[PDB]
DNA sequence: CATTAGA
DNA sequence: TCTAATG
């Protein structure tokens, strides 16, 4: 967490590199399950050597810990880091819509700016149209203030269309979280679960209802479950006017939402931890039910779930708000 | 790890 | 169809 840190960091640096400008998958691979086991554990690395012993840890990544360790750097990291082609794909990367098959081919043709970006527009898809148009507010933040804002809305024209709609605003958001990067969205509809083949329109109705009121901006991608697009607060009385937000909505059978729920809502590491106890207390969770285990080594059988407690209940626990749902 | 765009 | 890109 801090004594293994340098050997770790550097370790991703290394492993991004292979990944994103070059194509090596596998040394990619490499660097990270090393980077992986080199965290776990528990001395210090005093030497490569003494790293080496190490699953993973090969020949080569020990001869660079050594480097590091010596001297507080490392060549190919400051060789890297300079490098101009490959500073390029690491930028052009932020844009939405690229990402590094992108990137390396952008590259090779010349565009390794903004302004290229913009220069091409033409080049450019859709999706990477809008990432590009909206490159600043899609890096900026979105303050709780305005999560607040958003969701107000958002659950207005929900119960608007139907009544019978339930919508969720999961994510860090819904832990509490001062600020949030993007708005996710869950939807389900009792009329819509497992099995009921569908109602698209279910998607359809509610983007639908968003746009028509001017809160949905443009489409990066509509499909018959998953909507991801742009949105704006109302630029009120003038003299201020709000950024492009990212937002996402997705249908759910109202038979999978709670875990889905549960689930989205993080954070991560609750999610793993409340899991592994589900484990024990008989159990397996995933993204959309909850099964119980039978000992033959694994079984099947999702019970059934009206609420984020219903979950909580069946692992026998303590209902954990959102609030404290951090670990 | 599944959903969408596109070519 | 496959393959990239998002989350
Ligand atoms: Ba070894
Ligand atoms: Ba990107």
């Amino acid at each position: 967490e801090t004594l293994n840190g340098g050997i770790t960091d550097m370790l991703t640096e290394l492993a991004n590199f292979e990944k994103n400008v070059s194509q090596a998958i596998h040394k990619y691979n490499a660097y990270r399950k090393a980077a992986s086991v080199i965290a776990k554990y528990p001395h210090k690395i005093k030497s490569g050597a003494e790293a080496k012993k190490l699953p993973g840890v090969g020949t080569k990544i020990a001869e660079k810990i050594d480097e590091f360790l010596a001297t507080g750097k490392l060549r190919k990291l400051e060789k890297i880091r300079q490098d101009d082609t490959s500073s390029s794909i690491n930028f052009l990367t932020r844009v939405s819509g690229i990402g590094p098959s992108a990137a390396r081919k952008f590259v090779d043709e010349g565009i390794k700016t903004l302004e290229d970006l913009r220069k091409n527009e033409d080049k450019l898809n859709h999706h990477q149209r809008i990432g590009l148009k909206y490159f600043g507010d899609f890096e900026k933040r979105i303050p709780r203030e305005e999560m607040l804002q958003m969701q107000d809305i958002v659950l207005n024209e929900v119960k608007k269309v139907d009544s019978e709609y339930i919508a969720t605003v999961c994510g860090s958001f819904r832990r509490g979280a001062e600020s949030s990067g993007d708005m996710d969205v869950l939807l389900t509809h009792p009329s819509f679960t497992s099995e009921s083949t569908k109602q698209p329109k279910l998607l359809h109705q509610v983007v639908e209802q968003l746009q028509k009121v001017h809160f949905i901006t443009d489409t990066l991608s509509k499909g018959e479950t998953k909507f991801m697009g742009v949105c704006q607060l109302p630029s009120k009385n003038d003299e201020k006017e709000y950024p492009h937000r990212r937002i996402d909505i997705r249908l759910i059978p109202k038979d999978q939402y709670y875990c889905g729920v549960l689930y989205f809502t993080g954070s991560d590491i609750f999610n793993k931890n409340m899991r592994a106890h589900a484990l024990e207390k008989g159990f397996t969770i995933n993204e959309y039910t909850i099964r119980p285990l039978g000992v033959t080594g694994v079984a099947g059988e999702p019970l059934p779930v009206d609420s984020e407690k219903d979950i909580f209940d069946y692992i026998q626990w303590k209902y954990r708000e959102p609030k404290d749902r951090s670990e």
